[PDB]
């Protein structure tokens, strides 16, 4: 039993092979499946698990009513083996939460679950299911975190949290956590930046996060840092805009792109030098479709040219949140950190005429062997009996 | 694999961080969830489990009819991982019982399950699921026990049982149990006292129990003892009355407070010198709401002043039973015994127009980092389809 | 990991403490519970499991139709932890079978499952879930076995099988099995005897079986043997008749009691010298009620006097099959083999107006501490929605 | 933990003893059971598992509509313990796939799952649930594989894949895989042959596959090879034709039998010198019934005589796919590789008036002790409530 090193580089990849699909909503039509949203994947040296925020209710039951709502005392962070439907019969309880993160340092699971009132939320940190720390809202305005896996390097795991307005300047903090205890934090000095729901991963002993600007950027902000939390900040320069909503592709900016900049969706990207693997919706205006784009100079370059595009979900199909997750050499036996990603497929409100909102998931892992584009949509037929 | 020492002191705490919430009733609207009551939490060196008394039926089924009833041949003690719904598909069978206790000595689980007729009930003791002892009613009047975890110190576990009237003087016995075998017992000499449903915990090699006086006390009786069963008795002196029902807060008594003293509810409190952490309903007349109060001299002082109050369940929401559970250093890695507590959220009869009665649960653990008050209620919408 | 010795004597006991109750039928009203019958319990050095013959269908589903039928290609032997409901979600598959036995030798599980046509049934023997042997019908007339646990001594396990008429002289064979392989068998020379559904247990290195005479005995036949299959045969002499149906208690016989001798029910008894613990229905004419009787000279004496009687199921409640199971010192840490027993509570056809037949179960273990009589019935309300 | 040797010979067997039956469709009438097809069994040194292709839906739910369809983005390869129903609550997720294979090399599970578009499908290979390789369609015409277990010898596992027309000459490749990585492949030079859905097993360090000719053969093609992929090809010569559909038994051919040669069904056979154990439907025109036939010179001889026939499923009952699986000495303790087989029992479309298509399964293992023929059919009553 040993700590993840996290000191090797990210595996370069040429394409994405499908890894999992849970068909949660299709199955929940009859089976006992949690109403969920904000799912994410995270692995240990032994297994990969799907984490998710339940709504404390099951699909096709009356208690799924009004589940478009983001926060409540009923939401809980739970997890199950990857690819399985989130059910009360196969799910491990993690924490009470309407915002969350989780990651394995090689020894145990760290989970972070935020609950409580909007004006004084509290993040409860657990290590091996034991409460080890808490951090309370410092701006009294919806303390919130990744909704994807934290990143671990040599026994230290890192996350980002935000507190403050969703439509203006907020406050962003980076945390270093050891055995579930916060050992260091720093507030990012990022005037005119907006960070939410960061997708963070380790790469050569350091952490890179690609996040969501809900205020005024249709491209994605990023923050990178070493174990001592010495950080750098910026925005993805590519004219291949990564957020949703967004403008049509055109000349980009290394700062926040104001056009269609308000609102957004959780997403991710993988940096490789000046290049970037961009995951994004296919629609510029709604959470529909998904695609992976390789842009060889997209991290630092502003043009809208790219080299590779791989279809993941058809433009006429619902998508939603997406996030990175990695597989360490301790798990794979490789000499690099393998990048994977998941996509949330959201069904129900507000776009569909149901009483409920829930999602299923798909995931892919990066490879250098042959791959293919396609569409792996949710596939449920709405409305349900309960609607 | 080693016996719990139980020789360190109780961890002082400034607040309570939320630990679990199962949403059992909300989920049971569709899912296969046991009708239950009298749940409690108990931990081993490895995990924490929710124990509970089923009614041998599932929610939203006709067999849940009449489950306001306390005792029957169908009630069974079962357990599942903390935070999960009590289902036939994830629950371990423990014992046949309509009253129960359980605890882990560091090596194995001890469970105590009382079943049989009101005039001759028998407690069946199990160690690692094997019957190790029995104790039969000695007053022929509803032998009954904790409905929360027993307490273990250096290979010996302790509990309290009551036999006799619920509305007058009864008989109370303390038991010392080793590997599931009763090695010693003593009858408490407590004229004018009434003890039921004790919440007991270890603290510096000795046991402290805070219980329910159903006869004539609106404050809570307590009994403490060493491994030798040499005991002391009294009542919590604070004018912050702990039982339900109870009078409005006023000058208290170190004896039983007669005002609104009849009837009651299972509860708990944590002693710290002259001070006390009091968990109680918010309503003085019904099982509604829940709050934690820190009263620096409430154990021995009679005034109605206090220093800290933390909201747990809103006054307009149903609560019910509550009980202590601890986490030992063998589990946490701390240098003290950590105090936690659970709350039963009762739904159905008699206050609601259903055919059934059942509960869900929430739990919290004590910390010295930042916390927040809120309301984490049951959240089910009654009546159900079966009603 | 070591073979059960089985060389200590049976623990003498003064009473029976309740061990488990699954409430299968009550729960199956909504939950996904197998339609079953012929359940039995058996333990390893680590755990105790309920074995049972499914009807390849669930309660309250149309496929439960006609399940009064004894034999079909759909019946399967499965098992789950004791006290849990037999569900597709918690049950281990053992074998395809409409008659069965099983037991643990201390190393692995032996299971015996008989399937195939009435005129050529085949018993499939498995050791650790791997087929190790088969034995085919030798009289071409419904090869059938214990429907309770086989008995193991020093790495050898033993069972009894019957082939031939249910209403006249049949053929009875004893088998010695090692690691799932039949190493020896012998045909019992028992003219005028009838043996079915034996309840066998180990006691001082030898095996004692108490069985069912379906031909012409209202008392129970027995067969005992050593590891070399050298056997003795007889009938329980007590005037406290053990079968169902049976006459009112009166002077008994050490041979088959012809009065009400036809038909019967699976049962058990524990021999202690000239004495016997008798488990039986309360009704002399139907499968209702259950009681344990201690008759100090009932094994060899013909009078109808007895010393102890303990109620188990009320006479106005349904019972059914019953069988012995033991707990070895390797499991309990005792210096003797502890006797326990289970009772099948049959609901549905032919006595009740349903389309189906199924059972739940209760179990008890022998102790020398205080116990109490009561009634722990099935408790389901029939008919069900499907009827 | 050690690699399977696979160097012993196949165990000669005289008959087949029933091993498992899951009753999936009967149970799925009420329970939460996946709609599935193309099930198969495969074992490790420790356990045997049922693999299967779900339709991302449950029985008796509207999402089972149209499941006669072979390929979709919703189909997933999952597995559960043998004999258990495939449920979301007991099934492990393996891969996203509408065609698949899997096998254990003694250390870990290899799974192969093909998904993507018909004109560019991709096989994703996993070792211990981690993606280790991919192979993409080379003829752009429905890349497809075994639908039964791959075969492992000394740390190398082997499979066969096909790409191209289902009604004419296609392309067939053999693969050698080590720890989930393709280390060698070769295209079979088989003009006028057609290979699909091979059932492959190890025997004396080499691999033998019996497959399906969908083009123009009513007998079955075979391919055998050593670890070096040096292969031999041919057709089973016996006049006891093995495919479905097929002509009435008559003089056979060692080449493809054109009569009723178009179309077919997945099947298997076990070679013993010039002899062959043939598993086949009972009907020559439809997927009904199943039987095992021993033909002492059927591998190389063209006559229609045989020595042994054992009934498995009645001619008036539905069958479907069938495939071999083996149990290695590492699992059984035998000095040979034991032959077993499974049968898919298909219910629904196109032969039955339902909206759905799904299957249950039975399995048998070869023995030299006594066995019996019978019929162990699916047993579900169609249509269902959803139809
Ligand atoms: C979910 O919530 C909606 C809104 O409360 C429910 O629809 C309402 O039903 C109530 C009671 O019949 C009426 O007073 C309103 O007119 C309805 N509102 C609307 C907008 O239709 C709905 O019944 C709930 N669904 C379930 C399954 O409980
Ligand atoms: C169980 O079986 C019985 C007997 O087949 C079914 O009752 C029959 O229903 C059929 C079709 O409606 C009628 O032809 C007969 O008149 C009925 N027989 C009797 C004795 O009532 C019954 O419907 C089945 N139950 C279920 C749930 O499938
Ligand atoms: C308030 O909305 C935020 C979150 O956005 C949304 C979404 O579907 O866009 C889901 C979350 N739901 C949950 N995590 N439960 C949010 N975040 C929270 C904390 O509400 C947003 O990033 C603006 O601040
Ligand atoms: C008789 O009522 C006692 C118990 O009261 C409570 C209650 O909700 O107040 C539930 C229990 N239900 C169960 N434990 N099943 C009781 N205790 C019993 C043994 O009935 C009380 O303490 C008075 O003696
Ligand atoms: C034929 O009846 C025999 C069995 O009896 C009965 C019963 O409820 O009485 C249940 C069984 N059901 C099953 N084991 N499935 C039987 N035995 C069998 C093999 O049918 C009897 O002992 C006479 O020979
Ligand atoms: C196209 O049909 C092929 C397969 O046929 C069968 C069948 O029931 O006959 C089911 C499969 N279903 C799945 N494996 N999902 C097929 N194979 C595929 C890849 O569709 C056939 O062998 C001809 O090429
Ligand atoms: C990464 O960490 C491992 C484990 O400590 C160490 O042995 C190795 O030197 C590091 N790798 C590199 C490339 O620095
Ligand atoms: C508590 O028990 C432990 C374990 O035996 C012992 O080593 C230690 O001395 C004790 N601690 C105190 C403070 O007495
Ligand atoms: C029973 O078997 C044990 C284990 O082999 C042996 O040591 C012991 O002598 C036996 N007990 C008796 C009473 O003979
Ligand atoms: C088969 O493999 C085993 C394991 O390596 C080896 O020891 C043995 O010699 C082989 N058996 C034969 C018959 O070659
Ligand atoms: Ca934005
Ligand atoms: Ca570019
Ligand atoms: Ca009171
Ligand atoms: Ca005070
Ligand atoms: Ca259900
Ligand atoms: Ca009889
Ligand atoms: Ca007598
Ligand atoms: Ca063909
Ligand atoms: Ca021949």
């Amino acid at each position: 039993s040993v700590k993840l090193a996290g000191n090797s580089s990210l595996c370069p990849v040429s394409g994405w092979a499908i890894y999992s699909k849970d068909n949660s909503v299709r199955i929940g039509s009859k089976g006992d499946v949690f109403v969920i949203r904000e799912p994410f994947i995270s692995c240990s040296p032994l297994e990969c698990r799907t984490f998710f925020l339940t709504q404390g209710a099951l699909l096709n039951d009356k208690h799924s009513n009004g589940t478009i709502k983001d926060r409540s005392p009923y939401r809980t962070l739970m997890s199950c083996p990857i690819g399985e439907v989130p059910s009360p019969y196969n799910s491990r309880f993690e924490s009470v939460a309407w915002s969350a993160s989780a990651c394995h340092d090689g020894i145990n699971w760290l989970t972070i679950g935020i609950s409580g009132p909007d004006n004084g939320a509290v993040a409860v940190l657990k290590y091996n299911g034991i409460i080890t720390d808490t951090i309370k809202s410092w701006r009294n305005n919806i303390l919130r975190t990744q909704e994807s896996e934290c990143a671990c390097v040599n026994g230290s795991c890192f996350t980002v949290m935000t507190d403050g307005p969703s439509n203006g300047q907020a406050s962003y903090k980076i945390f270093r956590i050891e055995k579930g205890k916060i050992v260091k934090s720093v507030e990012m000095n990022a005037p005119n930046y907006h960070y939410e729901e960061c997708s963070c991963y380790p790469d050569s002993s350091e952490i890179t996060c690609v996040c969501r600007d809900n205020w005024h950027g249709s491209n994605r902000p990023w923050v990178s840092f070493n174990q001592n939390l010495e950080y750098q900040i910026g925005y993805i320069c590519s004219g291949i805009f990564g957020d949703n909503p967004r403008p049509n592709d055109k000349t980009g900016s290394c700062g926040p792109v104001s056009s269609n900049g308000a609102n957004g969706v959780k997403g991710f990207s993988f940096k490789y030098g000046n290049g970037v693997w961009i995951g994004r919706t296919k629609s510029i205006s709604s959470r529909n479709g998904f695609e992976m784009i390789w842009d060889p100079n997209g991290w630092t370059g502003t043009d809208n040219n790219f080299s590779i595009k791989q279809d993941i979900v058809g433009i006429n199909e619902w998508s939603g949140y997406s996030g990175s997750f990695v597989q360490h050499p301790e798990l794979t036996g490789l000499d690099c950190i393998r990048p994977c990603f998941w996509v949330e497929l959201i069904r129900g409100r507000p776009k569909e005429n149901t009483i409920w909102t829930s999602g299923s998931s798909i995931s892919f892992c990066g490879v250098n062997s042959d791959t293919v584009g396609w569409s792996w949509p949710d596939g449920a037929e709405l409305p349900f009996t309960i609607d």
